[PDB]
């Protein structure tokens, strides 16, 4: 699959529509490990801790729950050690050292990966 690393610090809901915006697609969502890895190449460069992916966090209260927000199915994941409870927000972020996922609040500003 495709994708493309935008460099410009946005909000996760700013971050998503500017994909189907400015590049008409979504939040990249990851089905396999090989995916994962290349992402980290592309991202080793980067000064920045963390960018962000298509995962949201649903579920009401007692109900966390994950879900891809282009639709896919949720069958792959790469959490890191000490995830992902007891900690953060609703929007998932990847970290740039190791490829190890990391939940986060929506609201925080950080590059991101679109899908094309």
């Amino acid at each position: 699959c495709r994708y493309l690393l935008v460099r410009s610090l946005q909000t996760f809901s700013q971050a998503w529509f500017t994909c189907r915006r400015c590049y008409r697609g979504n939040l990249v969502s990851i089905h396999n490990f090989n995916i994962n890895y290349r992402i980290q190449c592309s991202v080793s460069a980067l000064n920045q801790g963390q960018v962000w992916i298509g995962g949201r966090i649903t579920g009401s209260g007692r109900c966390r729950r994950f879900q891809w927000v282009d639709g896919s199915r949720w069958n792959f994941a790469y959490w890191a050690a000490h995830q992902p409870w007891s900690r953060g927000g609703h929007c998932v972020a990847l970290c740039t050292r190791g490829g190890h996922w990391r939940r986060a609040h929506c609201l925080r500003r950080l590059p991101f990966i679109c899908s094309y």
